[PDB]
């Protein structure tokens, strides 16, 4: 079934997902000096004061955050974007050790962990037929460096350990999403894809220049959930990450010069 290891592994999801050798595949690495300002974008409009958020499950592959998206209480605009795009889930990648973790990287640097906040496309209506269109889903991917705890992060932090393997979910409301921002907004944009099966070339990709930081101990937490279902041999789920992926035909444009 697809993974993270060496016999299920990103190098292998190629051959029950073909779309993996695609044209716009991601994660990328994100050279700064060939990615080029573009001044008709505009800044990014984040509306998370509404959100609502409902559960926290392992997957098997990362732990999600789920929110209600049935109306459009927080939602994504402006940037690369045309129209309105809801908040859905907002999942985490990381690594083993401090130096590996994030999906994309910028000028090769990588980073501890990498949070992505995915949003569909509310012109089609639910999050299903979003992902049948080329511009379904905005993703904002947001890196994360090990330095000073970053104290909107820790109500997830305290609850893992009630989700510690595959299957497991617990209740997690009145989270706010807003606790996640970095300082700026500034950013990168290319066309890109999910980076876990099924690999759908559905996503914009917008992602933030400045990292926030989050404490050792913090990250720490991630590293000590399970891969695995309860009562199976444990495997801790760390190294979540796709290795970057050619950038082939696709320009890396910059909200900032
Ligand atoms: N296996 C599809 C579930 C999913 C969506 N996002 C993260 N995980
Ligand atoms: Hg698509
Ligand atoms: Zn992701």
């Amino acid at each position: 079934h697809w993974g993270y290891g060496k016999h299920n592994g990103p190098e292998h999801w190629h051959k029950d997902f073909p779309i993996a050798k695609g044209e716009r595949q991601s994660p990328v690495d994100i050279d700064t000096h060939t990615a080029k300002y573009d001044p008709s974008l505009k800044p990014l409009s984040v509306s998370y004061d509404q959100a609502t958020s409902l559960r926290i499950l392992n997957n098997g592959h990362a732990f999600n955050v789920e929110f209600d998206d049935s109306q459009d209480k927080a939602v994504l605009k402006g940037g690369p974007l045309d129209g309105t795009y809801r908040l859905i889930q907002f999942h985490f990648h990381w690594g083993s050790l401090d130096g590996q973790g994030s999906e994309h990287t910028v000028d090769k640097k990588k980073y501890a962990a990498e949070l992505h906040l995915v949003h569909w496309n509310t012109k089609y209506g639910d999050f299903g037929k979003a992902v049948q269109q080329p511009d379904g889903l905005a993703v904002l991917g947001i890196f994360l460096k090990v330095g000073s705890a970053k104290p909107g992060l820790q109500k997830v932090v305290d609850v893992l350990d009630s989700i510690k393997t595959k299957g497991k979910s617990a209740d997690f409301t009145n989270f706010d999403p807003r606790g996640l921002l970095p300082e700026s907004l500034d950013y990168w944009t290319y066309p890109g894809s999910l980076t876990t099966p099924p690999l759908l070339e559905c996503v914009t990709w917008i992602v933030l220049k400045e990292p926030i930081s989050v404490s050792s101990e913090q990250v720490l937490k991630f590293r000590k959930l399970n891969f695995n279902g309860e009562g199976e041999p444990e495997e801790l789920m760390v190294d979540n990450w796709r290795p970057a992926q050619p950038l082939k035909n696709r320009q890396i444009k910059a909200s900032f010069k």
